[PDB]
């Protein structure tokens, strides 16, 4: 769910899901349309095409299990839902720590027109 990605986020990266990652670049929070911005854009767009494999899945109210293996997220049994999307919210986790080097704030309440365009996942 929603608010398990933000604390999976914030555990990862030591910054608050909302508003470091809710309105960032093309794809985060509301991603669309466009060429992602950076990597870390580009780490929602792939979260939202991991979500998108999953058209019959909830994956901003079903809850999903994940415990920490020394650090490791590791995504514990639950539907298959709930494995898939505990799956791209630990991909999109990590990916967001991969990148922190280029997180940029300027792109923190990107404006919609400046995201054109349809890429395909
Ligand atoms: C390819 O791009 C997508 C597609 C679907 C998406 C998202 C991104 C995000 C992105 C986000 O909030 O990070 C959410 C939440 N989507 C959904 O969950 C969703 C769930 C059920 C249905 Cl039936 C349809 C869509």
């Amino acid at each position: 769910s929603l608010l398990e990605f933000g604390k999976m986020i914030l555990e990862e990266t030591g910054k608050l899901a909302i508003p470091s990652y809710s309105s960032y670049g093309c794809y985060c929070g509301w991603g669309g349309k466009g060429t992602p911005k950076d990597a870390t854009d580009r780490c929602c767009f792939v979260h939202d095409c991991c979500y998108g494999n999953l058209p019959d899945c909830n994956p901003k109210s079903d809850r999903y299990k994940y415990k920490r293996v020394n650090g490791a997220i590791v995504c514990e049994k639950g539907t298959s839902c709930e494995n898939r999307i505990c799956e791209c919210d630990k991909a999109a986790a990590i990916c967001f720590r991969q990148n922190l080097n280029t997180y940029s704030k300027k792109y923190m309440l990107y404006p919609d027109f400046l995201c054109k365009g349809e890429l395909k996942c």
